[PDB]
C-alpha cells in the first residue's frame, strides 16, 4: 500500500498525489484501504469517479462498507460532474477528498480538482489525487503489471483494401482507438467487410454496448477516448493513431475541425488498456508522437466558467494553473443567472461554454429567439445540406441560426433534433 498514505495523509492541508501506473490497484485496492481508514477515524470523506463505469467499479470495490453513492454514512461517492454541478447552488462539506482519474481534462474534472486544491491550500480539507499520469508529468510508456511490446506502424485513417495485413491476421482481440465517432464507423465497416466481429464504443453506444464486450468477445472494439478510464476491454492488442477531435473557440464559435495529437496522459491510458496481467505480453501499436500543449482547447475556458461559479481566490490544480485563460472570477454569474446556467447544464445537456454565453446575455429563461437571431454564418445545416427549420409555439417558421454556435451541440454524440426541442420551446 503506497508509502505516502500510511497516516497523516488525512490531515487538513495535506495534498497527496498518487502516481500509480494502470492496473496497479488505485480503484479496487488503494481506494478501499483509504475509505476503511477514513471510516475508522470518522472523517467525512468525498470520493470522485470520472464516469458511471468507474462509479460502478467503486460500488463493487466498497461493497460491505457504509458509503452513500450519488446519481447514516460519512463517505459520499459521486461523479466529478455531480460534485461541481451541485456546487452551482446548501452545499455539503467533507474534510477528506479522494479524486480517481485526476488527469482527466473534462472541464468538470479540471474544475473539481481546482476547487479541491484551493480548499486544501486553505486547510479546509485533505486532498488525494490518484492517476497513472499526474498533471505535469509527461510519460506515454508508464509501468504495467505485464510486458507490453510497443511498436510504431502506419495505421489506417479510414477505409483500406490491402497493405495492412498485420491488422486482420492477428489472432487475439484488439482495441482500436479512433479520434471521432465518424472515423470509428469507417474503421468498423472495413473490419466487418474483412469478416471481423466489431463493437463500437463511444458516447452514443456505450451504455448499451460496453457490457456486450465481456459477453460477445468481438475481434475488435473500435472506441473513442470514452474507453481511456475504467473500461476493461480484455484485449491483447491496442492500435492507437494518437489522435483526438479538438473542440476549440475560433472567431467566437466552438469548432470541431480536424484532429490534434493526444497528450502523453491519453496515450498512456490508451496503452494502459493492455499489460494489465503479469506473465502475459500484450501489444501497443501506435503512429506518431504526443503533444502535451493542449492550452488552446476550449476545455480550459469551460473549466474556468465552472470554477468561477462554484467559489479565497480560487485557482486550477497548481500544474494546470498556467492554462486558466482569464483572471479568476472573470466568468462568475449573478445567483439568478447561475440558476439558469445550472438548468441549461443539468436539464438541457448544454456545453458549459454555450450555457455560460446564454445565461450571461439572455433576458429571460423562456427566450428562444437567440436560437434564430444569430448571424447568417451560424445557420445549422441538415445532412442533406438544407438549413434546419422548426416552429415556435405561435407557428412562425425559424431557421436554426444561434447567436452562440457550439458545433458539439449538432454532431459527435449530440443530435440537432434534441437542440430543436429546446429552440422550439418544448425544451
Ligand atoms: N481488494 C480487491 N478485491 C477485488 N479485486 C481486487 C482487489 N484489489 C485488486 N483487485 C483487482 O486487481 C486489479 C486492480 O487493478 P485496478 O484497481 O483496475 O487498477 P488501477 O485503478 O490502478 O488502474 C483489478 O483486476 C481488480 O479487480
Ligand atoms: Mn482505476
Ligand atoms: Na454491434
Amino acid at each position: 500500500p503506497q508509502a505516502v498514505v500510511g497516516t497523516g495523509w488525512t490531515s487538513k492541508g495535506q495534498i497527496t498525489v498518487l502516481d500509480m501506473h494502470p492496473g496497479s490497484g488505485k480503484t479496487h485496492r488503494v481506494l478501499p484501504e483509504l475509505i476503511r481508514q477514513c471510516i475508522d477515524r470518522r472523517l467525512r470523506t468525498l470520493v470522485l469517479a470520472p464516469t458511471r463505469v468507474v462509479l460502478k467499479e467503486m460500488e463493487r470495490a466498497l461493497n460491505g462498507k457504509r458509503v452513500r453513492f450519488h446519481s447514516g454514512a460519512i463517505v459520499d461517492v459521486m461523479c466529478h460532474a455531480t460534485y461541481v454541478n451541485r456546487r452551482l447552488l446548501g452545499r455539503q462539506n467533507w474534510e477528506v477528498a479522494i479524486m480517481d482519474e485526476a488527469h482527466w481534462t473534462d472541464p468538470h474534472s479540471i474544475a473539481a480538482r481546482g476547487h479541491l486544491y484551493t480548499l486544501a491550500k486553505e486547510n479546509k480539507c485533505a486532498l488525494v489525487l490518484m492517476t497513472a499520469t499526474p498533471p505535469g508529468k509527461s510519460e506515454p510508456f508508464p509501468e504495467s503489471n505485464g510486458a507490453i511490446t510497443s511498436e510504431e506502424r502506419q495505421i489506417p485513417d479510414g477505409e483500406w483494401r490491402d497493405g495492412f495485413d498485420w491488422i486482420t491476421e492477428y489472432e487475439g482481440r484488439t482495441a482500436w482507438f479512433v479520434p471521432s465517432i465518424a472515423k470509428g464507423g469507417a474503421i468498423a465497416r472495413t473490419l466487418r467487410q474483412k469478416g471481423k466481429s466489431v463493437i463500437c464504443l463511444n458516447s452514443k453506444t456505450f451504455e448499451k454496448d460496453y457490457s456486450r464486450v465481456r459477453d460477445e468477445k468481438p475481434d475488435f472494439v473500435v472506441t473513442t477516448d470514452i474507453s481511456e478510464m475504467g473500461a476493461n476491454l480484455d484485449v491483447s492488442r491496442v492500435i492507437d493513431g494518437r489522435t483526438n477531435i479538438k473542440p476549440e473557440e475560433v472567431d467566437g464559435k466552438v469548432e470541431l475541425t480536424g484532429t490534434r495529437r493526444v497528450t502523453t496522459a491519453s496515450a498512456a491510458q490508451r496503452r494502459g488498456r493492455v499489460g494489465r496481467q503479469d506473465g502475459r505480453t500484450d501489444e501497443y501499436i501506435y503512429s506518431g508522437q504526443c503533444d502535451d500543449d493542449d492550452s488552446g482547447l476550449v476545455q480550459w475556458k469551460e473549466a474556468q466558467i465552472l470554477l468561477d461559479n462554484i467559489t479565497p481566490v480560487a485557482t486550477f490544480y497548481g500544474p494546470e494553473q498556467d492554462k486558466m485563460p482569464e483572471v479568476a472570477g472573470h466568468f462568475r454569474l449573478t445567483e439568478e443567472k447561475r440558476k439558469h446556467f445550472r438548468h441549461l447544464l443539468t436539464h438541457c445537456d448544454f456545453t458549459p461554454w454555450l450555457a455560460w454565453h446564454v445565461a450571461a446575455n439572455v433576458s429571460s429563461v423562456t427566450d428562444r429567439s437567440w436560437t434564430w437571431e444569430g448571424p447568417e454564418a451560424n445557420a445549422v445545416d441538415e445532412a442533406s445540406g438544407d438549413l434546419v427549420t422548426f416552429r415556435s409555439p405561435n407557428g412562425a417558421e425559424r431557421t436554426l441560426r444561434p447567436v452562440w454556435k457550439d458545433a458539439r451541440m449538432f454532431k459527435e454524440g449530440r443530435d440537432i433534433k434534441e437542440f430543436v426541442a429546446y429552440a422550439s420551446g418544448r425544451r
